[PDB]
């Protein structure tokens, strides 16, 4: 008999996040003593907000992908009223928690993270024919060793081989690529724009383009030549200007060699790309967690809270059990 996963096979320990569509809880599988982050989604709030397409895209990408820097789905199962994603638990918390406190990262620290993101995106593009589209600091986490985890696969576009184009208008206003705003028919190069915004935020301490009014913010993305700090070297200014070229064709990685264009840039000199993949590169920060229940790198606004528990043909191919252990 096939391994069946249900809610009662988990101990519900800590609230990590909570919102409109549901909540994230730190869980332990009773049978194995292993810890996971269960994302519980209210079937009604997904159905009501027209997020079914996104949820299923997330489940499909999660089932079909395996990379060290992509968050891994252990189990996905459902009740009459709930959608459950049993995710690999990232003990290092959100990268925003870490950058919000350090203000800036060293060139060497952003180098290490950017190379891991490059590895993951090269894989989605070259191997899986998937365009990620939602690369922002908000979707980056750290595992227990200090390696990057990219999360949130709902905004993915599948079946994109070669110079293939997309039409959807999605992403976080602040991270949206020029081509996306110009409402064109954009390609895989939107992920490299994303890489530039995140690495700028990393090495600089602020977004390259910001204004509270959406109209004005867009104009900066569309026109402003990126400002830089005096402490930042030239290689990093090149990479940033490179990924932040307004024209996807001009942009570093916008060419037919895709990620190879970025991997060869001077900022990445000396790195062995097969080693980036292999976690052979030593992390610049080691999360200082004492146990898996140590939620020091998580928001107290959720952790301190007490956990309280709050059509069918649509979520057909949702269920999953991974073939891997742990
Ligand atoms: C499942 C996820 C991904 C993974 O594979 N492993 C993992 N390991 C450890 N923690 C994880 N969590 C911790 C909680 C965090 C969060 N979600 C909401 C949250 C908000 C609204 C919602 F509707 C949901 C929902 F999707 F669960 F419904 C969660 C609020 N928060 C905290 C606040 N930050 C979010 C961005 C800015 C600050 C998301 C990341 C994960």
């Amino acid at each position: 008999g096939s391994l069946r996963v249900t809610m009662n096979e988990f101990e519900y320990l800590k609230l990590l996040g909570k919102g409109t569509f549901g909540k994230v809880i730190l869980v332990k599988e009773k049978a194995t003593g292993r810890y996971y982050a269960m994302k519980i989604l209210k079937k009604e709030v997904i159905v009501a907000k027209d997020e079914v397409a996104h949820t299923l895209t997330e489940s499909r990408v999660l089932q079909n992908s395996r990379h060290p820097f992509l968050t891994a789905l252990k189990y996905s199962f459902q009740t009459h009223d709930r959608l459950c994603f049993v995710m690999e638990y990232a003990n290092g918390g959100e990268l925003f928690f870490h950058l919000s406190r350090e203000r800036v990262f060293s060139e060497d620290r952003a180098r290490f993270y950017g190379a891991e993101i490059v590895s993951a995106l090269d894989y989605l593009h070259s191997e899986k024919n998937v365009v990620y589209r939602d690369l922002k600091l908000e979707n980056l986490m750290l595992d227990k060793d200090g390696h990057i985890k990219i999360t949130d696969f709902g905004l993915c576009k599948e079946g994109i081989k070669d110079g293939a184009t997309m039409k959807t208008f999605c992403g976080t206003p602040e991270y949206l690529a020029p081509e996306v705003l110009e409402d064109n028919d954009y390609g895989r190069a939107v992920d490299w724009w994303g890489l530039g915004v995140v690495m700028y935020e990393m090495m600089c301490g602020r977004l390259p383009f910001y204004n509270q009014d959406h109209e004005k913010l867009f104009e900066l993305i569309l026109m402003e030549e990126i400002r830089f700090p005096r402490t930042l070297g030239p290689e990093a200014k090149s990479l940033l200007s490179g990924l932040l070229k307004k024209d996807p064709k001009q942009r570093l990685g916008g060419g037919p060699s895709d990620a190879k264009e970025i991997m060869q840039h001077r900022f990445f000199a000396g790195i062995v790309w097969q080693h980036v993949y292999e976690k052979k590169l030593s992390p610049p920060f080691k999360p200082q967690v004492t146990s898996e229940v140590d939620t020091r790198y998580f928001d107290e606004e959720f952790t301190a809270q007490m956990i309280t528990i709050t059509e069918q043909e649509m979520f057909r191919d949702f269920d999953y059990i991974a073939d891997w252990e742990g």
